[PDB]
DNA sequence: TCACAAGTTAGAGACAAGCCT
DNA sequence: AGGCTTGTCTCTAACTTGTGA
């Protein structure tokens, strides 16, 4: 219910958000727009996310990703999934059902369902950089096109990454606005070429 | 799930199956389309049902209404609501929530499952045309778009009327094509003038 | 399945990968292009690759070989052997029959299932060149078409060799683009000639 | 192997007899057949029409079974079966079994079945008159694998086995026509008509 | 009554690509 | 091996179809 902030902060170790340059092509799966800081995507399929810092946080670190609606008329409601896709059991054997952000690839990841805010949360704990890589690479998966009729309804959301220690406090905090569609190159040749108006 | 007949039948007592001409007007909400036996209706929205008889038949009559997936491929599947639409909670107060197919007005109302085939019917006691009226009006609702994500899932169907003895036994049947769609007027005149072969 | 990283790292002893020079005479059986960095070969025939370093590691080093899909979208996505090919008696007596890379002779390579991962990969322990020659070669073997349904399925797939020490610590790493296919002569003169375009 | 039951043309004692739809070789086509050939070119999964024509219609209890055998020779005695990758992958009719490659569509007391000692794989479904005004019994066949499916027929010819029997399973009439399951059945018909002649 | 939003589908040739004249 | 075989691409587009000036 209550709104986890969205104002990005850096904090001490220069938390910033990468993305893949991927071009409008009208076939690709998932695509990144600088000017809208959008991300638009297909459902289920592969989002990857890097994660610039200026200087390597402590051991114990973990990063969370949560959903927020974006308009501020739905900002209590919690981000869940259409009632369809819930029943479909398409389950990683991870994943709750009801979640809709997922993480593919690692092991040691954790859904959240907050006791008192009710909202969905997925954590991985932070990796520095491979050696000679200059980032680390989340791979994301969004469980519902943001048009599903019982969940997101065509309403925009915002996936809110967050930097945290071990005790959970915050370190730092970057966020971007996503849709989830079946044809993410259009749609943001589309979104992009109306904003001009 | 075996399959109800669809054959049409009047059996002893010339039972036969009326409409109101609506016209595909812009801001229709229920439209029947003769030469497609199909009605196009919006969700929820009455469809009036006129039911017209030779003889009286012996009290005690029912009459019956089921819905069946009209593809030869999707037959065997009982026709359901989209799993967001039986969870909305727009119950009259007399028909369970899963339920595609309502009667409205009429108490003495019955929703029904069938033992073996699993199917979902709605069932209410004949009455004769009231002295001066040469037939019977039932008001059907239908619970679910036929594109429901999860429901119908754009597969078209059918309803069948019935008329049956206290016992359930069959005494008369007939049929038609039933599309929930936003805009009926639309999308019978887009059908009609496609059948222009 | 942690996503090994693609990250070409000479590290502290230089390692880099070299190639025969074949060319791409139509009934060759495997090649490789220096502009594509992509070796074309045939099923299950030999593929010369050879190791070249500055300084020879120690005893106990070893060499990894494990495939991986090029496109993002199918990053998280293991790679294995046909449906098809998996049940058909190919198998060396070493080699598993679900692994798409062996190795031929070496009767000291080591095949992994990963139980974390579920990633297949094969491991020779390093020998530092014959005397006179510059390199030390690995025969390997592709045990499926790029277009194998069920398979790779015409997903173009990269090799990642790794330099290990023998507790599996990175020391360097180098990749290639692999297409295996029936006519490797034909399909690279193909691709490299469509690359003017 | 497995033994090869047998091809020959025999309308026995009702008049067993096969028809088709007229649908030509359109470029858009999911299934059509070549009269000349005597061949049923189509997309896998999609509708195949066939009907069955009788001069007296035959006892109560008899069945129509139909069975897949390859056309040449030395894969005459191998049995036909999906290829290991769409035996894999749902496709779940409601009824059939993943591995059969011919289902029937519509036909509630399909049954799918095993000889004990061929271990061919054959769909049978309970002989039903013509509704008149038809003069013929029309069923709905799937394909459930290209005929080049790797693993599977593998490029190799079939022909599809439509036998008239009794409760017990005995010969009362039988028919036959090849099959090539393709991307392209309009293509590929036009093709291989216009190499038959001459 | 239109124009828009946003998921699904289609054309036949131009290719990809494995196999056999 | 050249020719052919045979499934896919290209993929806008046009078509769904519910929602909005
Ligand atoms: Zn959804
Ligand atoms: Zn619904
Ligand atoms: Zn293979
Ligand atoms: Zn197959």
């Amino acid at each position: 219910s209550s709104v986890p902030s969205q104002k990005t902060y850096q904090g001490s170790y220069g938390f910033r958000l990468g993305f893949l340059h991927s071009g409008t092509a009208k076939s690709v799966t998932c695509t990144y727009s600088p000017a809208l800081n959008k991300m638009f995507c297909q459902l289920a399929k592969t989002c990857p996310v890097q994660l610039w810092v200026d200087s390597t946080p402590p051991p114990g670190t973990r990063v969370r990703a949560m959903a927020i609606y974006k308009q501020s008329q739905h900002m209590t409601e919690v981000v869940r999934r259409c009632p369809h896709h819930e029943r479909c059991s398409d389950s990683d054997g991870l994943a709750p059902p009801q979640h809709l952000i997922r993480v593919e690839g690692n092991l040691r990841v954790e859904y959240l369902d907050d006791r008192n805010t009710f909202r969905h949360s997925v954590v991985v704990p932070y990796e520095p950089p491979e050696v000679g890589s200059d980032c680390t690479t989340i791979h994301y998966n969004y469980m519902c096109n943001s048009s599903c009729m019982g969940g997101m309804n065509r309403r925009p959301i915002l996936t809110i990454i967050t930097l945290e220690d071990s005790s959970g406090n915050l370190l730092g905090r970057n966020s971007f606005e996503v849709r989830v569609c079946a044809c993410p190159g259009r749609d943001r040749r589309t979104e992009e070429e109306n904003l001009r108006k």
